[PDB]
């Protein structure tokens, strides 16, 4: 199962309990895998801060007991070749700026409402329009927010963008401050003021999924009349922030985890 | 000759001008006519006000020599038919209300957001939604309003709801009042208290009026609202919307005024 | 007590728990007092590696309810003049070398050892010499060692050299690590990339004796026949280096709880 | 001038030329006389064997004209007194074993190492050790050795143990082997079996000569042991400590043997 544990480690990153491996353990089949590996792969999507909303993300089975990654149906990458080679892939498609923001529209061409727009006004979006999407606006903690719907289905998403270079240097920073062994830790501490704890750990990387995707954002979902309540979309955004912080902690946690 | 001559009157019963006679006597191609018949009839549909703005209209000429309308590519008559027998084919397609109102909505499945929205609400709508439609008002009397924006086209839509019916009885109520023969006119009234104001005057008209009147096509059709477009920029302004609105209402007032006074010379010279 | 409890928590600076605000309160005479002043010192003496065991340290209290500290029976300094004073009085009379270690004979004026020497003439010097003493030798653990016998005593001292600088800026870095706030820790991390932890921690420093005093060594003693033992003196260097340890990290957790 | 020479054959038995009557006869002031005296008194101490180097030893002149010992600054004997006075003055703070080797230590109070120490043991202290002493060795035969160092003196100690009574005892089997009378020495040998060799002889001397032998300083001192010092690096030179010891071996056996001759000679023309 190492194509499954593989995908398993790659949704760890996210946050993702994908279980994929166990799945393929008890005998299922082609259908009920691939399905499971989409739904893994899109809540993967909704956590990584890539900004490809815009675009379906699917997974499936090959003929020769692969996993491949398509965004629109069509084949992105797959899981042999590496998480490294999954990122070059995924890195043309997208569209950052300073902030570390995704630039791309989740409901493609169109209108987009200003990110500076008052509450009230989104209020009303809210509770009468068909779609609607907003621009990146500034919250709480140092995050972003933005809200769009289509068809019966509201998202809003919260961001802190971070790159992996520094959840890695906090993950070694954790690992070193945590070190029982005096001796050892002033070592790494001493090699550390040379080469960064990122040295000092791995003195003492790019197989690694963590070194290339890490949790950026969460988005939450709400259907139905919730999708036009305004309570919902206030309710639904404080869920989001509280999941961007949980999943951030629990990924910077595994991350140091396996450093140790 | 016929039949294009029949259109363009069928047409001028909601205001639209199509010269298909015209285009026909100058040896048009036939894509260059069916076009214009379908913008002339599409542009007809708006002002008869049978809430089928859902519906795709088209007109094109046959192998016959007639003319073809077709919604949503199914045929539905041919002019040579009779203009009641195209109110009969629209009629199944109708869906009004008890104040002559189309409930069926203009951007199909999907929102709608209630009519008589605060200015305040609708202008965020017609600033930052993408898609959207309104039900129809109040009213201020007889008179509706509503407006849908799909694309890059916002459309209001002002609607006083009246049959060809009501028309002609507006119509026979006008010249009744201008009758110089007062007795004639109170003989009238007077049989109008019985018979109603329409058939107290059809009654006083030629022989075999009512069958030399159902071949005009303004006793099935007439105007009964009038749609006001707004596109790109001017799409998203409130300033705009309104005062597309007002000439909305306008045009009904002067549209609706003007076949009133056609029916009117119409009966009174009747007989 | 505010005398008392300062020259409680410069001794904690050694980790001595010398309660003598406790002693005082419980209206214990002069005598008493400055017996267990004295002890005090000596023991915080013996941690600093200050390299004066060649002096005689006493702590006494004066006609007005101030502490005085003094070597030789000279007066030193007093606890009201801050700790940074007593460091600075302290400073002339030691010798450092490079590797932090002093270059004080504790036994004064007389032959000195090498530290170099072999172990079975070390066993011979422990079990048939009067007095003597030998120079710093490196031992496990980057740690060093030496020992000497004066009169019925003998003195094994292991040495750690550390400046008051790096320990504080290993309490800062585990506070730093420590830290549950999630965007405070970031805020920390990311202003310490500018100022290290040390400006990091104080931009959320001479009054806290941590700053001039840290433990640096560790003397354990034997008396009598054991004075004269081998299995005795090795039994001691094993107890000291323990101790060195014990003493730094609780010293080291101490600092990291004073600073959150 | 005569307890200066009383002085000086007391210093003779201990093999030190002191020179006291010449310092005298030349009119020295008396801090340049009692230093001598104190230099050659300290220099004898340490071959009469007596074990007293935890003691100060000092020699002074008095008011009366005659010379003080002193032990510790505390007066024991004045010269006049006779040197049978000296030796019971001396006698009560030694503590000698069975051997005749003084059971003091001589850095007082503190460890004293084990003898017969191995010489790497002994190395060690004698390079690293700041101070110390061992006790007194097996034995050679009736030849002991010591050694202990103080300050940066090191100091060897080597005793062979012999009362006077003793040495005169050899120099009277020296002498009665010398006789070339064979009946009258076959006679003192006859009587010596019965009253001791040393009485066989002194029986046959003159009348009165045990009074005319307590006279001199030799019926009561006798050398019993030679010291050698080393200092500064000899002091902790391994190699030089070794040298010394057979230094002062070759030295103690030097002066016994001159002792020996001294008083068979003295023995034999007695009478």
């Amino acid at each position: 199962d190492g194509i499954y544990a593989a995908f398993d480690t790659l949704m760890s990153t996210a946050g993702v309990d994908s279980q994929i491996a166990a799945l393929a353990a008890s005998e299922a089949d082609a259908g009920t895998l691939d399905a499971a590996l989409t739904q893994s792969l899109q809540e993967a999507q909704g956590r990584w801060g890539l900004g490809l909303h815009h675009l379906r993300h699917e997974a499936r089975l090959t003929d020769d007991g692969d996993i491949e990654i398509l965004t629109d149906g069509r084949p992105s990458a797959r899981v042999s070749e590496g998480f490294g080679a999954l990122a070059q892939a995924y890195a043309p498609m997208q569209a950052l700026d300073e902030r570390g923001l995704s630039q791309w529209a989740a409901l493609g061409e169109g209108y987009r409402a200003p990110g500076d727009l008052p509450l009230a006004q989104l209020k009303v979006l809210i509770e009468h329009a068909r779609d609607f999407e907003t621009d990146w606006s500034a919250g709480r903690g140092e995050t972003f927010q933005r809200v769009w719907r289509k068809g019966d289905t509201l998202f809003v998403e919260v961001a802190r963008p971070a790159s992996a270079e520094a959840a890695l240097s906090k993950a070694a920073w954790k690992v070193i401050a945590s070190i029982k062994d005096r001796a050892f830790q002033r070592e790494l501490m001493r090699r550390s003021e040379k080469d960064g704890m990122l040295g000092a750990l791995l003195g003492a990387l790019a197989q690694l999924p963590e070194a290339h995707f890490t949790v950026q954002a969460f988005v939450q979902t709400l259907s139905g009349a919730a999708a036009r309540n305004a309570e919902e979309y206030r309710a639904a955004l404080k869920t989001a922030a509280a999941a961007l912080e949980e999943y951030q902690g629990v990924t910077t946690r595994q991350l140091s985890e396996v450093l140790r």
